[PDB]
């Protein structure tokens, strides 16, 4: 990893201005492709999560959200590490993005995002919510380590990963469920899918989402 | 780094998609290459397909470029004059209209001047296409903004018909406008080509791409 | 990228999708590879889907490779040669139905011979595969275009099929051939595998992939 660019806003003011695929050199030195969105909100967001037709299942092992999965021309998660090792230093501004059947989309801003490290299950430490039309529904996550089906850290006397088919930093069980199972239609959702409780609420999901930082 | 799409295929890269080239500043530069139409090697330097990017941008936006390599881009003016800068790049327009049929028009050279020269079109004779020439009247002119007027009209023509382009008073073609969903929808001014479907009567599907 | 898909994989890149290939001579060769089909690093080297791509094609496109990043392509027959000069390569063929059944097959070597043995198929044994073995027939075989004929037919196999392939008289297998978009547009012969639906009964979607 021999230099490159340490964030998405830097590819940008570089002269990288189309949203697309583009390599980070990480601190220690590791290559690491990332979809940087140069458009929306003045651009330099680099966006760690999205979902967007089902393509991809997301009921996935504490390893595979560790290392990252999915595809680049579709849905994925970055992998948890890789949004430890990036959010070490600096601060980066979360932003949240849905599209309900409708088109409508709504938003939800935090000042700050940082995952800690896998000794601390990628326990999530949330800034303040900033503004947003979606609302906030993840302050509540904040202070929370991450739980999947077979990593069960949550403060349920269950396993909120197994319950309610997802992973995310779980508490009894949420308020948002952003990796939870697809769904093409409200008629076809799950009791629990991609819901954003201060927007449409538990058991009524999104059609696209995104989660960025800058 | 290589400096063209040609230069790429040439090189054994035969699959359409992106790549990066390298510019004289030693900067590298995301193009998309068609490698397979006329034989390939065309950069593909604006594209509109689904509405998605707003194509109302300011003069140093479209000095930058801007868009989506997942969907709808303009490549940007300084980059277009700096690859233009030598060679004779043959310009290609790809047209769709909402039925799905295709139509082209073919320019013998594209050139842009430099931003002191306001981006101005330098072009070729219309050499064929089935969508006829509706590019010829903008040569020779400067690139215009909505904050930064240029034109031979009176009003600034990027805020009349809501776009940007080498304007006069004010098109015969108008790619980077509005776009439209279907005829339906249409605007007034739209993603136009005066010789094709006419002024007001869009297109679902655009490409400008240069060999 | 290092030697192949797996070492990528291995290295951090876990998202499935366009990567560069490090190839002995020193050219970078991209390639799509798949992260996540049973543990992830496979090296996928065609690709059918829709139809958008022309698979009737001559001997130096097969070698060069041709289509498109996002939907349909062949790597290219040198490219092949060139990666299975070393290395253990299994070999995965994916096939899907129109109703969106898949199947598949899995051999355990995979290789190809240079171009003056005309890109012979060296393929292993079949281990397992629900779409069954298809492919055993043409091991050892030479790749045949329309326009260079090595088949064991007294024909053009690449001509009467409509495809490219390495044909015996003529196949048990045509994942090369002529695209159909259901069974009712199916042709005579199609994008086939013998031992799955059968001659004449063509797949929607194809995967041909190494590991
Ligand atoms: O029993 C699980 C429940 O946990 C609640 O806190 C949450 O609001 C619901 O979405 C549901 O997941
Ligand atoms: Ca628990
Ligand atoms: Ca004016
Ligand atoms: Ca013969």
């Amino acid at each position: 990893c021999q230099e490159g660019p340490r964030n998405c806003r830097e590819l940008l003011s570089q002269g990288a201005t189309l949203s697309g695929w583009y390599h980070l050199c990480l601190p220690e030195g590791r290559a690491l492709p990332v979809f940087c969105d140069m458009d929306t909100e003045g651009g330099g967001w680099l966006v760690f999560q999205r979902r967007q037709d089902g393509s991809v299942d997301f009921f996935r092992s504490w390893s595979s959200y560790r290392a990252g999965f999915g595809n680049q021309e579709s849905e994925f998660w970055l992998g948890n590490e890789n949004l430890h090792q990036l959010t070490l230093q600096g601060n980066w501004e979360l932003r949240v993005e849905l599209e309900d059947f409708n088109g409508n989309r709504t938003f939800a801003h935090y000042a700050t995002f940082r995952l800690l490290g896998e000794v601390d299950h990628y326990q999530l430490a949330l800034g303040k919510f900033s503004e947003g039309t979606a609302g906030d529904s993840l302050s509540l996550h904040s202070g929370r380590p991450f739980t999947t089906y077979d990593a069960d850290h949550d403060s349920s006397n269950s396993n909120c990963a197994v319950i309610v088919h997802g992973a995310w930093w779980y508490a009894s069980c949420y308020r948002s469920n952003l990796n939870g199972r697809y769904a093409v239609s409200e008629a076809a959702a799950h009791k629990y899918g991609i819901d954003w409780a201060s927007g449409r609420g538990v058991g009524h999901p999104y059609r696209r989402v995104r989660m960025m930082l800058r």
